[PDB]
């Protein structure tokens, strides 16, 4: 009965955010996209010109249903946080209500309360450097955008969410085991995020009866995966060769798990890291 | 084609087996019950007598569709393995073809290939003794009926299963953290079950493209729970007071997760221990 | 043969840093203290006036041996990071060579290379708030001082350390399980630190043949423990009542583990979180 | 008083038992060997013949001081438990008092109370079969000789131990992550051992103030390793290539950790699985 989900983190149809949007669409959930300003206009132009029409197809006689597309920057908690330089940057100057709090309000004003929230974003200026070579600023940058954004998303979205709502984010196993190449303190950020998921599950469960979990996804060749210098090709080849299930991992494989976790079906699951990675995580060595 | 699930471990309607059966029925999965011989004839009597009618109600829609109900003993792998005493037993004498292999063959003969397997059983003759006071015979019994039974189930059932099939079992957090009353080597059995789940995931995944996972449930006042040392009333009271989600854990809460994990929706998840306990496992201590 | 250890984080003799210093002293390791400027002068004055003389006693006819006491701020990586305001702050104006890099150099110039390094510090402006109420600045503050400080300590100290050197830090179980009261993103910081310990173990082991581990200590009534608002009294009472070993946890209990980990005895252990907490961590519920 | 350690699981000098014996000897611990009857007389022959002389050398200082060497079978708890076949066996007929209880009594009769206990043994009749092809008899054998043996050891040995005593066993990471050749239910046995370590820690800690821990060792080319499926040459080659610390793992590396955990130095550590594998366990995949 009128399910509304806000997917924070979508710049195209090659990431998990898209896969999550498709699977939720299949379940008749109304989709609102939160889009980072640097790519917002290139996203809208593409969409308008029907460049994603093929990607919105679900099976046959069923195509995706996007309720809304909003500019969104998870760096900024409230309008008062936006530094003057960003406020007048070429790509930010034409946009408004793009902070975490302002999007929360905008959504509420326009559609009332929502019941599903997705954290599908991450960033680190120095992802290309290893932990040892990461500067304090670069490290704090990764934690701020990749980790804290989650806590902020919750602080502000819980006011516009109904009890028994569900919140998921996306993580990676480099938090628990060493993955060379996953630098800039991204591993640090994922560890924090998985730990924050537990602490948040406590507060949100007790105070609001809201669930929060995180999906630790396997490798997908998304735009950001390529920014890591290649790393992602190796990860994919390795996973397809050594995982219990040797099959290509699709963004919709994650989508359908996200979808389950966001629905009332998973009402007794909260605070968990759920692995959606073809079982790779359970392996010790290659064979 | 429809789906067929064999559920091994149903003795009444107050356990997880029944709850898993209910949820799969919502999805129109044809259900087959594996019933432990000692309680087979009383179960049949209660069923005939319409004592479960109410518990088989799904909603205005339809009622639980039970394909078949057969006697099943996880203590014996093949007909050869049954001893004199059991063969000579009041309850078993009147029944036949209840060993793991016999049941595989019988299901297959009658209904063909299945695609969903549920291990929802456990036993430990010395459950009421703490680990230090448990005998070798007692300890190996717990592992035999609660642990190996899973490996046996797989070995024999895989020949009668389709590719892309799915298997689940039930575990408890006592495997990972000390739970004082959970004796007799049940903690040990659960630890081995959770690890066996991984190894099996590797084997079944690579060789047959079949998934296996385990659900770590919170407390439910079932026939078996009632036997421990009351242990279960305490566990339930503690969970409902300190879990992130303060709400009654129902057998159907686990059922709906079991249903997801047994469907194609979770095609990318294998070898995992999913926690369905209202988030109790994430807590360090009472708050 | 001339063992030199730099303990970063010591404001008095009530914290772990002191306990680690005593146990290392007992092994004839030369001790250098790194002291945060806000408490440096009050520390020296106390020491000079023999206020710690009782605390330096080890058994009989054996008293602690402190090679040096240096002002140290783990907020600043190099002299170029120190903001002008701090540089002229009442407590910082009379001190110099107190950044991570400058202490590394100072130590090297004065004593040559060292072989043991201890990270025994932590801080968070908003420790009193829960994760949900923690601001972005407060969260980043905790990660910067509590987590990154470790990575920085390593980046700069590896140049002044011999191969087969050992590095330990101190962590807390709130990283893995929820501990209400452990706020400000300290839990976040500890999770990062435990994950960073693994990544660092990889780089330091391969490139320098240096080990790094972390001790997850139980509750101790240190100065900082009291800053958490009481929380620590509850933690201590709980631990003394429910831990496998019901005995008072002493700073020297941690000291002797640190000491082992820093010695060549632990040459095959790296990247690990070692629990020194009277076994509390292994418990699920109170009894 | 001096310390006495019983080491159960010595068959030659190429295993972990011997390495643990060497390191404890450095500390002047009096060593008692528990030797599996099938290899008792060849061990005695080799010893008399001075085949171990070289391996008993500690340094210019002193040589390994072995208090006693007795026949020990972890397959039998008491004299009553030995069957006809074993009683009738070539190797056993000439020996006596080799059951777990008999050995406890005999040590106690001869030397009094001990204070250090080492479980360094394992067995699995079907180790060369993968888990899916392992029989019930095979699986329960692995658990019986490799798992329960620990619980038995404790039950019987605690009466002959001082308060504040310490116990260790050896495990392998195959319990937590899939290691393809580690069959026969050895992975299962190790999983149960690691969990049993926690439960035992609770019981022994509260009731007797006794600690128990387990060491998860990396690969060592021992008699038993040589039997697996060569599995062990691969494990060793992989470990030496990908572990954080690229150096040969020696039995004495584990020995020195065992020695620490068995001393008062580790009074605050219990119920733990300590990893001594050069940090191999922290790696996700080869780099
Ligand atoms: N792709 C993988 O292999 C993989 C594996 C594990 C986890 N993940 C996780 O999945 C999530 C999505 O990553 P992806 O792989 O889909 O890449 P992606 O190309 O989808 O990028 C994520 C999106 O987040 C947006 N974003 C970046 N900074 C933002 C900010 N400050 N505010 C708002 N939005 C911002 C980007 O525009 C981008 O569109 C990430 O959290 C990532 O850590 C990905
Ligand atoms: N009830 C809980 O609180 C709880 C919490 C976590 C996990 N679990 C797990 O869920 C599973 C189901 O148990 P439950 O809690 O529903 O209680 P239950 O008694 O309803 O289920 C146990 C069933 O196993 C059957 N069984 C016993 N020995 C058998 C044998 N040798 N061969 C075949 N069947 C045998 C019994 O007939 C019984 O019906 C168990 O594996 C249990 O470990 C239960
Ligand atoms: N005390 C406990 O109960 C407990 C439990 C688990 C872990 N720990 C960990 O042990 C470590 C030591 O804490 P403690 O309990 O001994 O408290 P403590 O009173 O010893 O405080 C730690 C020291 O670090 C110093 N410090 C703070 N900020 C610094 C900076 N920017 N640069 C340099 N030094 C700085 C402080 O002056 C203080 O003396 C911490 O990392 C803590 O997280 C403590
Ligand atoms: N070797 C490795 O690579 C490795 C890695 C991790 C852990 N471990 C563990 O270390 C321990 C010691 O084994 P190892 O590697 O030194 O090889 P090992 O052969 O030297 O030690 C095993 C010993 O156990 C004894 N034993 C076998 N069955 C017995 C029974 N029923 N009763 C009493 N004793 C019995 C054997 O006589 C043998 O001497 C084992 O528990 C093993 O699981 C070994
Ligand atoms: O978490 C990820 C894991 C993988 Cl294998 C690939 C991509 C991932 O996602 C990111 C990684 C680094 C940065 Cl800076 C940003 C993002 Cl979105
Ligand atoms: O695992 C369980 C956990 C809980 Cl809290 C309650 C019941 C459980 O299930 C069992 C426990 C012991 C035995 Cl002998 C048999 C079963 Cl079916
Ligand atoms: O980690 C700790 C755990 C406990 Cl139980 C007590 C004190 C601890 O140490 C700290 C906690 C918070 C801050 Cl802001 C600084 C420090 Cl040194
Ligand atoms: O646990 C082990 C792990 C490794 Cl890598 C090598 C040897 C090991 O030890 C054993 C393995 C199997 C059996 Cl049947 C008996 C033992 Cl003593």
């Amino acid at each position: 009965n009128e399910d509304i989900c806000f997917i924070a983190g979508i710049g195209d149809t090659n990431g998990y955010g898209w896969g999550i949007a498709k699977e939720l669409s299949k379940r008749n959930v109304k989709i609102i996209f939160g889009i980072w300003p640097p790519v917002y206009n290139i996203f809208m132009k593409n969409y308008k010109n029907g460049k994603f029409d093929n990607d919105m197809i679900i099976d046959k006689d069923k195509k995706m249903n996007i309720l809304d597309m909003l500019p969104f920057d998870a760096s900024f908690d409230t309008a008062n946080d936006i530094d003057e330089e960003t406020k007048n940057n070429k790509r930010y100057n034409m946009l408004q209500n793009y902070t975490i709090e302002d999007v929360a309000n905008l959504i509420h004003q326009k559609y009332g309360k929502i019941n599903m929230l997705v954290h599908s974003l991450a960033n680190a200026k120095e992802v290309q450097k290893d932990l040892l070579n990461t500067s304090r600023k670069g490290y704090l940058d990764a934690l701020s955008k990749s980790s804290y954004s989650l806590i902020s998303l919750c602080k502000y979205f819980v006011n516009i969410m109904k009890p028994q709502s569900s919140i998921i984010s996306l993580t990676y196993h480099a938090s628990q085991k060493v993955v060379p190449g996953y630098g800039g303190g991204m591993s640090s950020a994922k560890a924090a995020l998985e730990s924050d998921t537990r602490v948040l599950a406590y507060h949100l469960g007790r105070n609001y009866n809201i669930r929060i979990n995180t999906i630790s996804a396997g490798p997908l060749k998304s735009r950001a995966a390529t920014a890591i210098n290649t790393f992602i090709d190796y990860m994919i080849e390795y996973s397809e060769k050594y995982a219990p299930l040797r099959q290509k991992l699709l963004s919709t494989d994650i989508g359908s798990v996200a979808s389950f976790l966001l629905s009332r079906e998973s009402r007794a699951i909260t605070g968990q890291t759920i692995y959606v990675d073809n079982g790779l995580n359970i392996m010790f060595l290659p064979d």
